[PDB]
Parts: C-alpha cells; sequence; structure tokens
C-alpha cells in the first residue's frame, strides 16, 4: 500500500541508506517524495505495477544503479538527464516501442538492458553511449542496426538475439573487445567480412538464421569455445576454417544443406568433444576424417543420405554416442567390433535386414535402438552385450529371438512391438532386470512361456493386437496383470 512505501521511504532516509529496495510490492504510482533521497545510488524499483516513472527520480544525481525490469513503461522521463552518474540501466519486460529519448543522452552508461520489449529502432544517437560495455536488445523487433554502432568501442556483450535482422553493419567490426555476440533467432541473409575483426569472440550466436555462407575471417576468432550454425543455408565452410578454431569444444551444422563433410580434412576435427549434422543431406562420411579427433565422443549424423559406413568406420575407438538413424544404411559392417567405447548406438529408421556378429564385442554398449528396420534375426553374440540396458527392436521382422538373449544380464527395456514373432524363449526368465516389455502388435505372437514370471521387476508390458490364444481367453481380458500373474501360479516356478 501507499503507507508501507512511505514508510519504507522514511526508514530509507532516516537511516540515510545509498540502497533503495521496492521491489516485487505491486507498486504501480510511486510518490513524489523519492525526490528527498538525494544520497541513493542504488534505486531497485523491478517487478511492480509502474506505468511510468516520475519525473523527480531526475532529483537523484548520485545514482549509479536504475532497475525498473518487470514494470509497464512505455518511456522514462528527459529529467534523468541529471543522473550524470548512472552506470546500469535495467529496462527488460517492459513495454517500451522505442529507446526513449533521454536514454540516448545518458552517456556515462556502461550497462543497458532491454530484453523483450517492442523496440523496432535503434537510432544513430547510440553513438553517444560509447562506454557501453553491455548492450542487450534481445527480443525485440528491431529490423536494423546503425552504422553508429561501430562507435561503442568499449562493448564486450552484445545481445541481439530474436529480432529481424537482415544484415549487420560491416562497422560491427570496430567493436574489437566484444567476447559475445548473440544474433541467434534474427533473419541474417549473411555475415560482414569484417567479423573477423572480432579477434577475442568466444560466444557467437548464430543458430535459426537465413545464412548461406560464413566469412572465411571467422577463422581469426580462434577463442570460439563452439560454433553452433543449425538452422541455416549452409552446405560448405570456408577455407580451413574449423582448424584454426584451436579452442573449439563443440560443432553443430544440424538443420543446413550439406551435402559433404567441409573440406579440410582431419585436422579440423581435433578439438571438438561433439559433432552434430543431424537433419542435412550428407551423403558420405569421408574415410580417416576423425584420426585426429582424440576427445569427439558424440557423433550425431541422424536425418541424413549416408548408404554406407566408411571402411575406417572401426577405428573410432574414442566414440561413446554415435546417431545413425534415419539414414538408409543397409548393413552395419562386422568392423564395429572396434567400437569398444561405444555407449549408445542408434540406428533407428534404417533398411538393416541382419546384424553382424561383431556387435558382441561392444562391452560398454548400454543402449542400442533399433526402432523401424528390416530385421529378420537377431545374431547369437547380442547375448556378450552385459552392459546393453534398453534394446529397442520395435517395427521390424523378427520371428524368433536367439536363446542367448537371456544372457543380457543388465537388461532392463526390451521393446519387441510391431515384430512377426511367433514366440518369446524360454530363455526370456534368465533377464533377472527386466523390467519393461513391449510385445504389442504381434499377430503370431499366441502364447507366453512361464518362465516370463521369473522377472520379479517386471513392471511394464504391453499386448495390445496380440492374438494370445492359447491362453484362457478370460485371462487376457483381463490385461497383462491377469497374464502375469496366471503365468506364476499355473506355472512350476513358485
Amino acid at each position: 500500500s501507499n503507507a508501507e512505501v512511505i514508510k519504507e521511504l522514511n526508514k530509507c532516509r532516516e537511516e540515510n541508506s545509498m540502497r533503495l529496495d521496492l521491489s516485487k510490492r505491486s507498486i504501480h504510482i510511486l510518490p513524489s517524495s523519492i525526490k528527498e533521497l538525494t544520497q541513493l545510488t542504488e534505486l531497485y524499483l523491478y517487478s511492480n505495477k509502474l506505468q511510468s516513472l516520475p519525473a523527480e527520480v531526475g532529483c537523484l544525481v548520485n545514482l549509479m544503479t536504475l532497475a525498473l525490469s518487470e514494470n509497464s513503461l512505455t518511456s522514462l522521463p528527459d529529467s534523468l538527464d541529471n543522473l550524470k552518474k548512472l552506470r546500469m540501466l535495467d529496462l527488460r519486460h517492459n513495454k517500451l516501442r522505442e529507446i526513449p529519448s533521454v536514454v540516448y543522452r545518458l552517456d556515462s552508461l556502461t550497462t543497458l538492458y532491454l530484453r523483450f520489449n517492442r523496440i523496432t529502432t535503434v537510432e544513430k544517437d547510440i553513438k553517444n553511449l560509447s562506454k557501453l560495455s553491455m548492450l542487450s536488445i534481445r527480443e525485440n523487433k528491431i529490423k536494423q542496426l546503425p552504422a553508429e554502432i561501430g562507435e561503442l568501442c568499449n562493448l564486450i556483450t552484445l545481445d541481439v538475439a530474436h529480432n529481424q535482422l537482415e544484415h549487420l553493419p560491416k562497422e560491427i567490426g570496430n567493436c574489437t573487445q566484444i567476447t559475445n555476440l548473440d544474433l541467434q533467432h534474427n533473419e541474417l541473409l549473411d555475415l560482414p567480412d569484417t567479423i573477423g575483426n572480432l579477434s577475442s569472440l568466444s560466444r557467437l550466436g548464430l543458430r535459426y538464421n537465413r545464412l548461406s555462407a560464413i566469412p572465411r575471417s571467422l577463422a581469426k576468432c580462434s577463442a570460439l569455445e563452439e560454433l553452433n550454425l543449425e538452422n541455416n543455408n549452409i552446405s560448405t565452410l570456408p577455407e580451413s576454417l574449423l582448424s584454426s578454431l584451436v579452442k573449439l569444444n563443440s560443432l553443430t551444422l544440424a538443420r543446413n544443406c550439406f551435402q559433404l563433410y567441409p573440406v579440410g580434412g582431419p585436422s579440423q576435427f581435433s578439438t571438438i568433444y561433439s559433432l552434430n549434422m543431424e537433419h542435412n543431406r550428407i551423403n558420405k562420411i569421408p574415410f580417416g576424417i576423425f584420426s585426429r579427433a582424440k576427445v569427439l565422443s558424440k557423433l550425431n549424423m541422424k536425418d541424413n543420405q549416408l548408404t554406407s559406413l566408411p571402411l575406417d568406420f572401426g577405428t573410432w575407438t574414442s566414440m561413446v554416442e554415435l546417431n545413425l538413424a534415419t539414414n538408409q544404411l543397409t548393413k552395419i559392417p562386422e568392423d564395429v567390433s572396434g567400437l569398444v567405447s561405444l555407449e549408445v548406438l542408434i540406428l533407428s529408421n534404417n533398411l538393416l535386414k541382419k546384424l553382424p556378429h561383431g556387435l558382441g564385442n561392444l562391452r560398454k554398449l548400454r543402449e542400442l535402438d533399433l526402432e523401424e528396420n528390416k530385421l529378420e534375426s537377431l545374431p547369437n553374440e547380442i547375448a556378450y552385450l552385459k552392459d546393453l540396458q534398453k534394446l529397442v527392436l520395435t517395427n521390424n521382422q523378427l520371428t524368433t529371438l536367439p536363446r542367448g538373449i537371456g544372457h543380457l544380464t543388465n537388461l532392463t527395456h526390451l521393446g519387441l512391438g510391431e515384430n512377426l514373432l511367433t514366440h518369446l524363449p524360454e530363455e526370456i526368465g534368465t533377464l533377472e532386470n527386466l523390467e519393461e516389455l513391449y510385445l504389442n502388435d504381434n499377430p503370431n505372437l499366441h502364447s507366453l512361456p512361464f518362465e516370463l514370471a521369473l522377472c520379479s521387476k517386471l513392471s511394464i508390458m504391453s499386448i495390445e493386437n496380440c492374438p494370445l490364444s492359447h491362453l484362457p481367453p478370460q485371462i487376457v481380458a483381463g490385461g497383462p496383470s491377469f497374464i502375469i500373474q496366471f503365468l506364476k501360479m499355473q506355472g512350476p516356478y513358485r
């Protein structure tokens, strides 16, 4: 209420306090009496209901911090001109349709936050704020930046994510101290060649734009720690780019137009831990490209145009997670046995009819996803996958399972739905750790084995669209809990 605000105002002037916190008090109008509190250096008014800041705030000539986020402001009074020491101005989450003209006159500012307003224009007069080291105008409606952005030579962070930019002014290259430049979720058709002038750049946000190419000069930004180009129109990378990014920890080329790996050979991948290339049109992985990729442990090639794997596929000994889903692979080579560090292998939605015996040598394999292939059998050597917890075989052409399936000590999840299974093996009962067993949509599955009752942790079982005609018809009407209870009691394992 007005009273508790006046009390805090009186308390502030009675302590001669240099900070005033009136945040989160549902204030609609701030009393004029605040003008008397001229000793304030910090004023916090965020998360209130302010539709205007009173002109009297201009009397607080010693303010260095004015925090106004999460109000309903549409402007600021010209009296803020008097705030000749203000360093930080927090205006995010208001209702600004422009930067208020007085803000362009607050040349002491080093930090200006304007996230999530409705601003359409950054006027040429932005040049007046040459002390700015942090400028965030993310989540507005800005279509263009003026060339005058280049007179902000002290910028360290510039965040213009979620705007409508089609280009960047070449004068951005005068902002030589920028380490964090976020342009993601704009409409950028290109980047200026001067981007390479930003030699201290370590974070560069470019995902979700309309880019067709990356400037060769980006290779001068050798402090980049990630390069995420997801969702653009890129199909190549410029000469020697990736090998020049000596601190690159990850690379994302997902959702682009690549048909081949970027040119430059194995040296472009010697520093990254992960490589994400999903949703392109890549038709081949070059022989030898990972020969220098000593720390690369995660490779995502999902949704490409692979019809085979390179002859040195088994040399990828440091790979831990490998996603090859939604390609056109018809076989996995025997040399898969070389991938002794592999823990996750996703092969969903390919054209696989059989699996190699070498698959059984994947001793660390924890998750194997073969959903939506054409598999007519499993090799006996799957029995040696003692670390396997999740085996997804949904939607294939399996008729029987190898008896060795019961040797999968650690298996918890077995997806067998949408197959041609005529029966489960009795060895299913040695799967002591099985929890989820999906059998739905197996139209030739007319019985279940007694030894399924031996699976003590079995808590999820689906049998929809399974005839199960050898069991009592009233039991299958009772659902899985009834079927498993029947197998226990009438079975000889109790």
